[PDB]
């Protein structure tokens, strides 16, 4: 039956073969986004018809198409010609990465530039970067990447230890022509490699490590069926898997007692971005969104077992479209696995004599992905005690350039002439909330302190506050650390045993948020970014805080665009977006090669239980 | 050798028999605490002289004294008589927790309270609480404690389902006199049971869960020699043990190349709070010092295998004195491990061909105690790469009282009748630094936002500033998570290879700081935490934050009274007090037994390697 099921590789070619049968897909098209879309509302109740989305290229130069497909039925159900002006490029190709460094190496104003530098051009690579929306005309409905250079000595060598600064490329990726190459001076290329496998840098390695050995002699306490359908100590959800999102996480739910209760309906990273903080005109205008731009799940690593993750493992390999609309398997792309997690509960009661102990445990699902020069982990995790936690793993090289000469307000020194200039990575969740069902509301609480005086006579009583979010008008919030603040989506018509409506809330990190000033291009783009949280009401063609396309794209899509709507969300379908980021300043121990630093969020029950969840677990 | 080795039981006696000798632990005398003091700074060059520091208690209501005695030369330092009520009352004596509870059950006041309510006095448990600081003259210069009432029904019940409200009594334990009797009015006593072991509350237990495995064929990868010193993975430490702090880290230090670095001369928990919010005069007066007034140490859990520590584990038994001087071990009181924490370093680079994945480990030094309802976890981690962490679990049973009819702003209902007061739970960290030695300083860090204009066109740039603290005055620092704002520990002295002085970056959760009132008995009496940093000058008798006497005294001494020296902090031997805590408004979900909830803090290096410190870690 399963209407959230993984994408089969069949259903794939079935879509490939419905696009051609159509005219859709002649030999001059490329699949730049193939997905699953979730079953409608309700029609839970009828048979099945699963529909996916494209994204249509056409590499002759003709507008692209969004086609919605239904494959059940072997149907086109709506396809529309897409002015990129107006409404966005198309995600970046997976085969336009190379195009640059091509174009370049036999234009002779980068010749120029790579001469005056003494440098081979066998030897430089040119990563293809992200153009966004800045003072250039001529880029307003073409399909554009900007490339920077770095240098290779040798095939196995890390490139980004030797960035070419001072200089910066522009390309037209469809009619292949090179529209600008800006120079504005040599800076010296840093020489120090960043082998972080040659002995001579990592020298001998450790013999110091014994082994850890994580085993399950019985197996896993988890179930898969239906291919994605997990049930594990009293959770239930569907893992699926989508080439822009990544893992998405469909139908959370705890069994509490007989009962399959709703916590989420869907939950997702729905973008990602990468700004950078450098005012150099060779990056002030870089910003990468991985997952709006690149797309993320398209470029998830194979996991290697006992390398990548350790323990009794279970993968799954999901299936995208290539260029072409042939299915391709990312052979285990997502790690599921529950691991140990300390103690859950302890107490050792004089009065009664009984001491009391249990252990915790998680439920683990991962996905590991690679843009470029950055690496990111995202994990889901489900706990014991009913809390949903994400946590997203940062690592990869850093991005650099040259380090000035009388050093710098927006740039690191790594190593001698070597920079990394500042940079955040933030993050969107979107949380379809299904608290007890959809009938859902958020409330912001706040801490509040309380003067001494009368009631209050020795000045030590505190208290909190709700405030019930309405209108969409009135539900774009920000982070107060100091006061505690949280949020918490509960649902006014599903009362716990005391009489008080059941909730989540929401613990945010309470990182930074985007840092760009409120007039700049990124400010618009990623308008996201700029607060800590937003509430809407559910619609179906709201899915990324960003709009369907991003690449090239100005504001006027995405969350200001639907909250100018002003609906009703107090007791209503909601969705809940927490932008959440990390802001990089690189250190020194960041390189040749950077430890994995942390940022997330979790959600833990608030009065959604009738008493603690976990009084049946049983001890050791 | 090795002067910061544990205390030995032989120490322990000899200690006694020193103040025997010297006529100061005759049959009135009894040991409110014992503990080995650190040695003086330099003087490792010297012969071992390991001196203890004691508090003695007489029964017979003679004033107390503070010794401090030479284990090594048969002597006494120091002994000076207290005046306790200008000085603080010594801390809570186990044998004093019963003492109100046996007092009460004969004195008529308190038996026409329970007589009112229809409660048997033998079901009448009474909990041994610290009386504080407040309006009661009478109490200045005596040992009092106060006592809440609670119900047992049986021998197993959990007394704190049944709050008896509306009844508090005063009593001085040396003299064995109930002072006062208050007594409100009656309230309901909750009836529901609150028994996790019982069948019929737990339901069936899961039988779900299959076993997890955590083994190490090879044994473990650190070392310990002399008793307590530890290495593991380039770190050295040695783990102490005091009866007040618990587990106390001395001499953290890493290997780099072949050069001993220290990091952390002494860390330790240095004081903890947990102030109560609810006006009513029933617990208006409730501040649980569970550090300064009852000694987190000495009710350190013995922790058994596959319960409370998982895994290949390595545990250290602690001694302790007893109120009569003679040692008393804590069986398998600390344990010692290391663990897998995930991906330490992942890419895959496209240019290179090179794909590479390392391993994270961190080395776990923790305990757990007991102090009446609470039970506390308190884990140091170390990690592979520089990262030195904290982390407090708490759970146990939430302190209840009546919940009142129509409600209550400080109250939470976790039952029928049911309440639990509003309350935090705030830690003091003191981190005696020594980065690179100990010529140490310390900047402020905020990220700083840049406004669109000359030098940063388009809006993009974001930079950062830092401000050195100069002097104690100076150095009482509030949070600011919208900033990012953290504190760097530097050595001016030691530069990396890039010409920067090496630190460490203090990274807090900045979650509220106390609530109260400024002007309230626990604002003053707990003043450090009130704000989040605080830096000193080092002394060695300024060890905790509270002061030496925390019990029933007032304010006066401890960090407040440090900073006023405004002593030099630029480039000098410097301590930095932390302050977190957990603001708890209690959840039905914390009820009858509360999952785990968590706070703390880390330090990562910041430029204090030369590049990555983890390039010699192996694969798989
Ligand atoms: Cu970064
Ligand atoms: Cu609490
Ligand atoms: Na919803
Ligand atoms: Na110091």
């Amino acid at each position: 039956a399963s209407p959230f099921r993984l994408a089969s590789a069949g259903e794939i070619s079935e879509v490939q073969g419905i696009l051609r049968t159509a005219g859709l897909l002649g030999p001059e098209k490329r699949i730049a986004y193939l997905g699953v879309l979730d079953p409608a509302r309700g029609a839970g109740s009828e048979a099945e018809d699963r529909r996916f989305r494209v994204f249509i290229h056409d590499v002759s130069g003709a507008r692209p198409q969004e086609v919605t497909v239904s494959v059940t039925n072997g149907t086109v159900i709506s396809a529309v010609e897409l002015d990129t002006a107006a409404t966005g490029e198309l995600p970046v190709l997976e085969e336009e990465f190379e195009v640059v460094e091509q174009l370049l190496a036999t234009d002779e104003r980068w010749l120029k530039a790579l001469a005056a530098r003494n440098l081979d051009v066998s030897k430089v690579r040119v990563a293809p970067l992200s153009a966004g929306v800045f003072e250039y005309a001529e880029e307003r409905g073409r399909r554009i990447l900007r490339g920077l250079a770095f240098v290779q000595d040798f095939p196995e060598d890390s490139a980004w230890a030797h960035p070419v600064d001072g200089l910066v490329a522009y390309v037209d990726v469809v009619s292949k022509e090179v529209t600008r190459v800006i120079d504005t001076g040599v800076f010296p290329v840093p020489a120090e490699h960043g082998n972080y496998t040659d002995p001579e840098l990592t020298g001998p390695l450790r013999t110091t490590q014994k082994p850890i050995s994580i085993t399950q002699p019985e197996g896993p306490s988890f179930t898969v069926t239906g291919g994605n359908h997990i049930e594990w100590e009293k959770w239930s959800l569907d893992v699926g898997f989508d080439v822009r999102e990544g893992v998405v996480l469909h139908n959370i739910a705890f069994r509490d007692g007989d009962r399959l209760r709703p916590i989420i309906n869907r939950a997702s990273i729905a973008e990602m971005v990468v700004p950078y903080g450098d005012p150099s005109p060779i990056r002030s205008w870089q910003n990468y969104f991985d997952t709006g731009e690149y797309l993320v799940g398209q470029y998830a690593n194979s996991l290697e077992l006992g390398c990548d993750c350790l323990g009794d493992i279970t993968y799954l390999s999901p299936v995208i479209s290539d260029a072409f609309g042939n299915p391709r398997e990312i052979r285990n792309g997502i790690c599921m696995h529950e691991e140990d997690w300390g103690i859950l509960a302890k107490h050792s009661d004089l009065w009664s004599g009984i001491n009391y102990t249990r252990r915790n445990r998680r439920m683990v699902i991962s996905f590991f992905t690679t843009i470029g020069n950055y690496d990111y982990g995202f994990y889901w995790y489900l706990y014991l005690d009913g809390t949903i936690e994400f946590e997203a793993k940062a690592t990869g090289v850093v991005f650099t350039s040259a380090f000035p000469e009388g050093g710098s307000d927006n740039i690191s020194q790594l190593a001698p002439g070597l920079g990394a200039p500042f940079h955040q990575h933030i993050f969107s969740a979107r949380l379809d909330m299904a608290i007890d069902g959809f009938t859902n509301r958020v409330e912001e609480e706040d801490v509040v302190r309380q003067t001494m005086g009368p009631g209050n006579e020795r000045g030590n009583a505190f208290s909190r506050k709700r405030t019930v979010l309405t209108r969409e008008s009135e539900a774009v919030r920000e982070a107060d650390a100091r006061t505690g603040r949280t949020w918490i989506i509960s649902n006014p018509e599903s009362k716990n045993r005391l009489n008080e409506p059941v909730g989540y809330k929401l613990h945010a990190h309470n990182q930074p948020t985007l840092l760009a000033d409120p007039g700049s291009s990124i400010a618009r783009r990623a308008a996201f970014a700029t607060k800590d949280l937003w509430v809407t009401r559910y619609a179906d063609d709201e899915r990324y805080p960003t709009g369907d396309f991003v690449n090239q794209h100005s504001g006027g899509a995405g969350l200001p665009s639907y909250i100018a709507q002003d609906r009703d969300i107090d007791g209503q379908d909601i969705v809940v977006w927490h932008t959440f980021g990390l802001t990089h300043f690189p250190r020194v121990e960041d390189w040749p090669i950077m430890p994995v630093d942390t940022v997330g969020f979790k959600l833990r029950p608030e009065g959604f239980f009738d008493r603690s969840p976990v009084l049946d677990v049983p001890a050791n």
